[PDB]
This record gives structure tokens, C-alpha cells and sequence, in this order.
């Protein structure tokens, strides 16, 4: 797998987070 | 604007995310 | 203190982030 | 959205950057 | 001087670059 | 092309790597 | 190629790049 | 687990890997 | 905390690092 | 001597490590 | 080895830095 | 000018820092 570096909608910051994939 | 690499604060977590500015 | 980057455990959608140890 | 570090198509310049998507 | 990492204005696509400051 | 994280199929120690796609 | 981070030639606000070398 | 940043002994360069512990 | 990445005033030979603030 | 991010020559397989040099 | 990015204990600099260990 | 990752031969300990070449 992969990992992306997307904003986490379970946020209230649009923080950006490390995505599995 | 601008994204920071920050720990998240309000916890113990220690967490280290890109914040979004 | 180091950056690590670990999976999140509790998270429910394979979160990677950084973490101060 | 994810942020993603790839070189900027359309030039010669090889800039290497952010690309929010 | 630091550098920022911040959407270009200049840039139609908000590209993430690092400014000098 | 972008820079990737993944994880390195055949790598026999869970090796994750940079992958230029 | 490496992922090289140079100052932008010709850039009219001190911007800092990633150069595919 | 987390990512360590480590020279493959696996390879004759000593390349640095992410290791997934 | 942030990781900014700053020239280190006073190292004499044009020296940047990561800078806990 | 310096760590560069670059693409492992010799092979299709794209990976992208940190050399020593 | 491996290399961490870390902070450099002994001072108040708060410098990051590649520790090789 | 751009950012090499090189150990610091003024330091006992050959921390990786950016020399801006």
C-alpha cells in the first residue's frame, strides 16, 4: 500500500494526515 | 495560505500533522 | 525529542502521522 | 483534498512542488 | 531568514511552495 | 511525476520507499 | 534523478523549489 | 507500527529505506 | 510546537535546520 | 558526506531513497 | 544506521537535526 | 542557491544539516 497526504474530513481543521491506501 | 508540520495540541496524542493556514 | 511517523492506532481509517517521541 | 510533491509538467524548469488536489 | 511553505498567489493552481521569509 | 510512499512488494523486511510515478 | 531544493532564478518573491536533477 | 529511516543492509550502497516496525 | 526551517544565525558557513517553535 | 532523495538507477522499479554520499 | 530527525538536546537553539545512529 | 543534506564536519557528532551552497 501506499500512503497519501490528504485532509482528514473526521476533522474540524482540515488537518493533513498520512492516508493508507 | 500555508501548511505547517505541528503538533496538535489539546492532548497527550503528540501527534505531528500539516496544518493548514 | 524525534519525529516518528506511526500508524494511528484508535483511528478508524489507517491514519499515518507524525509523532513526537 | 491531498497534497501530493510532483514536478510541474508544461516547462523545462523540473520545479518539484505542492500540488493540492 | 525561515522558509514558509505556502500556496503561491502567482500561480492559478495554488501550487505549495517555499517562500523566504 | 509525483513522489509516492510505498510499500515495496518482493521486499522481504516491509521495506516502504519513495516511487516515482 | 535527485530531488534538489534550490532558491527559483527569475522568481520576484524569494520562492524556494524542489528541482528534479 | 512506525516507519524507521535506516540503511538497507541488503543493499550494497547502504541506501537509506523506510523500515516498517 | 512547528518545525520551521531557518538559516542558523551565527554558523559560519550558511548552515539550515529545522527549528522547533 | 550528504543524504540526496533520488530515483535508484538500473531498473524500471522507480524507487525513490536517500544516497549517501 | 539509521538517521532521525530530531531535536538537539543540551541547548535552548531549539535545532533540528539528521542524527545518524 | 540550493539546500545540500550533509553531515556537519564541525560537529562531533556528524548531524545532517542543510548547507545552502
Amino acid at each position: 500500500a501506499c500512503v497519501f497526504f490528504c485532509e482528514d474530513v473526521g476533522s474540524n481543521k482540515g488537518a493533513i494526515i498520512g492516508l493508507a491506501v
